[PDB]
Formats: C-alpha cells, structure tokens, sequence
C-alpha cells in the first residue's frame, strides 16, 4: 500500500465523484522514467522537454514559436489526492497542502514557466519542466511576465 | 455561435480525469462584464471559502501568505482554437478565461484568514467561481524537499 503516511501526516476520508472533467490536451515527453529521478522544480537551463500536442488543439498554438516562455499546466496522473498534512522532509514538520508545492493535492495540478526552445508542428521542445516521460498536458498559457510586462 | 476570424473546434470526448471543487470564491462582479480583465493589489477585497474537507489543508496558509489560486472557469465554453479577444489569436498564446481546460489563476496575498475563509484582494473571477487548488506563490516560496538528481541537471 502506497496508502501509508509519514509520521505528522493526516489523510482525508473523504470519497465524492468529481465536480468537472479534464480533458487530457497533450503528452509531455522527459528524460525522467522514475519520480525519484525528476527535478523538484524545473530549471530553464535544464534539458530540453518535448510538448506533444494533440491534433485537435493545433490551431490554439498559433502565436506560440521558438522562443516564447510558457506556464505549461500539466495533471500529475501518478499522486494521490488525499493528503491534507505533509511532510515533505519526513522530520514530522507537517504543513497543510495548500501551503506546499508538492504533487500531492486534491486536484494534482502542477505547474512550470518554461521557455519554447523550438516549434516543430504540434511539438514544443521547450526547457524547464521536472514532470515524468508521459505526464499528461493540460493546459498551456503565456507567461505573466512575458505576456503582461 | 462565434465571431467572423474565429475558429472552434467540433470535438466531442469525455474527459480523462475528474476535478473536484475544493471551495468557492466570492466577489463583487455577478456579470462577466462587470470583472476586470486581470486581478489588481489594490482591487476590491473577495472572499475563498475552502469547504469543510479540506480545511486541514489550510495550515501554514495565514494573514500575509502570498498565494497562487487556481479557479475552474465554469462559465467558460471550452471548444475556441482562435478567438478576437483586432486579430484573432491561438488560444494558448492568450490568458482568455476560454480553454479546453478553464484554469484561470490568480497570485494574490491573504488580506486576513478567518477559519476556512481567506479574505483577499486581486481576484478576477465571477461572484461563485468554483475553487480548484491554492499553491504558495513561487516569489515567496522556498522548496522544502530534499534535492533530487534532476535539480542538478543542466541540458546540452
Ligand atoms: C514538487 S512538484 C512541482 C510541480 C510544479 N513545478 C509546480 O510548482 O506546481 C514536482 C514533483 O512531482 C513529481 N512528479 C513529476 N511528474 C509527476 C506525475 N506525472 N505524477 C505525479 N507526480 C509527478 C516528482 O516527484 C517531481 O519532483
Ligand atoms: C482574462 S481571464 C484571466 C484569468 C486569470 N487571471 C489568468 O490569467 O489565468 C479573466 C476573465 O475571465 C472571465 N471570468 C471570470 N470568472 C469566470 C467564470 N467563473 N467562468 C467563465 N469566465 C469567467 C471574466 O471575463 C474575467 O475578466
């Protein structure tokens, strides 16, 4: 059982079905295969990632090229929902979810800014992602400070 | 129904995975055209009820936190490729509240928290957007995890 918690740790009983559906927009292709291997948080110098598109969303890239920084919105298929403490450093230092970054949350969203090294089609090669080979992409938007100095 | 210039998709799938509303935000714009385009520091003060659930979740989170907050755009249609927000643009090359998945976020700081309610100013969602996560805001947030090998990695 993945079910075990650290010492600190509070799990949610809680059992509801969904409020909404998330359609999956794309795949996104890393050098990372285990989770014990991925950055903690991407790095723009980091390696570069590829964003697989899927066909139906091709025509919303356009305005995206080489160069363009992106905050790529990604599902993080493999974490657990439940948590409500954590202890990201497994000392007994709980923190509430919604306080922490982890991939372990009610709705496991994760986050990166990430700059668009190249476009080839439907295929963003871009740096600074930390998900694994095959996490799900769910959204992708200009970043702020690009977007909206 | 959509605007000359503009493109919309003619897909109709089921959804891979499921969201759950976690809470509520309260504002003061009932219309969509009352709400401001982005949220502002300086901008009326809203309220993110957190329901009962996960209100344990809430620790650490206080007077002062910065946050990012996720909403779920639920008055949204979700099939636009291009839309005229002038030139129409690629969806994904905009911050339009019109997306195959309606995420909008915010990064704003917790005026005062009372219980499960955060009182803050910087929203630009509709008077009962759903709520879908809260994060700390990366400019005041520092990774508590251990370091793992991909930190370390630079690419060629
Ligand atoms: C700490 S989270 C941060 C996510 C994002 N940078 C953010 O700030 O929202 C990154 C971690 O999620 C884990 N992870 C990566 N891909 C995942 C996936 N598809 N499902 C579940 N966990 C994943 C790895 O342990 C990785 O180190
Ligand atoms: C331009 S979007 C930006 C959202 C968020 N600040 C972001 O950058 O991700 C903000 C607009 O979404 C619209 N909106 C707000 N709440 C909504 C809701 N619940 N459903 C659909 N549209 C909404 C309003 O027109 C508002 O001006």
């Amino acid at each position: 059982a993945t079910d075990d918690i650290r010492a600190g740790e509070l799990a949610s009983d809680w059992s509801g079905s969904p409020d909404a559906g998330v359609v999956f927009i794309g795949r996104i292709h890393t050098p990372w295969n285990r989770l014990k291997e991925c950055p903690r948080h991407g790095r723009a110098d980091g390696p570069v990632c590829r964003i697989e598109v899927f066909e139906t969303w091709l025509p919303a890239l356009a305005g995206i090229d080489d160069g363009t920084l992106l905050e790529v919105f990604y599902w993080l298929h493999r974490s657990r929902r439940d948590l409500l403490l954590q202890c990201p450093r497994n000392d007994g230092d709980a923190r509430g979810t919604f306080s922490i970054r982890s991939p372990l949350r009610p709705n496991p969203i994760g986050t990166s800014i990430a700059r668009v090294d190249r476009r080839d089609g439907a295929n963003l090669f871009i740096r600074g992602l930390d998900c694994l080979d095959g996490t799900p992409l769910v959204d992708l938007k200009p970043d702020r400070a690009e977007f909206m100095p």
